[PDB]
């Protein structure tokens, strides 16, 4: 009982200002980072501006209201599912065995909740150590004809099907400021994420609710040579923790 | 008014050189597919993206030690890459289409694709967005893994959406007598049907072919719908079939 759950969000493997480029150097780093640790793992992944680019230029998030979206769907269909096909290459590479599983061909949504009626074959998947790979993707909505699940959605499931020990996302940014830290230099990194949220970006409540069941979650820079691989071996790191 | 449409991993992928993309030969068959101006469904195999890998670790005899999980999720990234290939050409000859990996969402049982949720692979063919289908690596209730061929993702698809046509599309003007390309002198069959089915069955099909192949087709027949096995190496013959015209190909007939 001691898998981590990952997310590989789009900000590290992908160039999120460059459509359709992917961040080679960055995802071989990480999948070797996390074969290193020697933990047990599953790997969520962003769909980046592998997905972003298209989707709010015919705003697929707010359903079929127009048949020309329907290319516009299958095009960025195409193109997270090509994406997945990268980082299922480095996971291999480096002696992680992973299949793709598109959100957007097995799944379906409902007023913005994914969707899994059958969990069978994620379950097998995983018991026979192929790590079952989901992703940011365009689904069939059962309201709107289709929508966007996220790569947090995706790991929302995974950490209701499997219980993770911990759940880590993976970023360009060492955890939650105040503000944007690319934007306002006046930005202080904040340590713990807890219910005092009540205060108040809404990364504590993407946070808080995968801390279900005494788990501790984790937001980490992907961009800072082996961080993630010391913090899946427990050893202690910068980064930003939710937790109660 | 659908038609069922197969491209075989014998003319989409070179299947004697692993991990070889057929690009143009996949660009014409798409742009004949437009060209025929017909609602359409498109399950392609394979070939050398899957059957190299799968023979060098037994993948059709089922998970029998830990070696062959690596080697399992290389075909499935390797078919998965091949769909979007696929993909990308139906794409540019306007045709919306989506990479519905079998091994991603189904499981087998004794040598059948279960399909225990219909409501996804429906919705996207509602939207517009056509449900491509393929030859994949599949978990399997009683074998661990098992391996699904285009052909039976054919047979569920037919059983799903009821097409009035399916077309198999090979590197083969039809089923021949024995292997043409080990038999010169091999005939061509014309038509395909339960009688001859049981005509073709012998001890070396037992041991075993030619047998198989029409039992294919024959499984996408019923009293009135029709299946065709094309040479998609000949131009414009998948387009004259879909069009509604007469070509060299194999019929079957009749169901079984
Ligand atoms: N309060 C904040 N704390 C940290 N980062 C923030 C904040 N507000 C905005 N950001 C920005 O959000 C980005 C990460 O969010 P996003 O890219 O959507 O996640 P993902 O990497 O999963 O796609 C960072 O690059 C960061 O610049
Ligand atoms: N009796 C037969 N008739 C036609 N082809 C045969 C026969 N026996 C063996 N073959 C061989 O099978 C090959 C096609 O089979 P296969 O690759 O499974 O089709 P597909 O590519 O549609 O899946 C042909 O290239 C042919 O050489
Ligand atoms: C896929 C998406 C969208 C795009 N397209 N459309 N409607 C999102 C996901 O999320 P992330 O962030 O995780 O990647
Ligand atoms: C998946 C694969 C591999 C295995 N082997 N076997 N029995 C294939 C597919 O199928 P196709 O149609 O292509 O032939």
């Amino acid at each position: 009982s001691h898998m981590i759950l990952i997310k590989l969000g789009g900000s590290v493997i992908t160039d999120k200002s460059e459509y359709h480029k992917f961040n080679k150097e960055t995802v071989s780093r990480l999948a070797d980072e996390i074969r290193r640790s020697g933990q047990d793992v599953m790997v969520v992944h962003g769909a980046g501006s592998f997905g972003h680019v298209i989707a709010k230029k015919y705003a697929i998030q707010d359903g079929h209201v127009d048949d020309g979206q329907i290319p516009a769907a299958a095009r960025i269909m195409c193109d997270t599912r090509e994406l997945s096909s990268m980082v299922v290459e480095e996971l291999l590479a480096q002696g992680i065995p992973a299949v793709s599983v598109a959100p957007g061909s097995c799944f379906v949504m409902e007023d913005g909740k994914l969707i899994v009626d059958n969990e069978e074959p994620i379950r097998r998947l995983a018991d026979l150590g192929i790590m079952p790979v989901m992703f940011g993707d365009v689904v069939p909505d059962r309201k709107k004809g289709f929508a966007a699940v996220s790569g947090d959605q995706c790991m929302e499931v995974l950490c209701r099907m499997f219980d993770p020990e911990k759940v880590v996302f993976v970023s360009d940014i060492d955890g939650l400021y105040t503000a944007d830290p690319k934007t306002d230099k006046k930005a202080r990194l904040i340590g713990e994420v807890t219910r005092k949220k009540l205060d108040e970006h809404s990364k504590m409540e993407a946070m808080l609710r995968m801390t279900d069941r005494n788990r501790r979650c984790y937001l980490v820079n992907g961009n800072a040579p082996n961080r993630l691989y010391s913090l899946l071996k427990g050893e202690t790191v910068t980064c930003t923790v939710a937790k109660g």
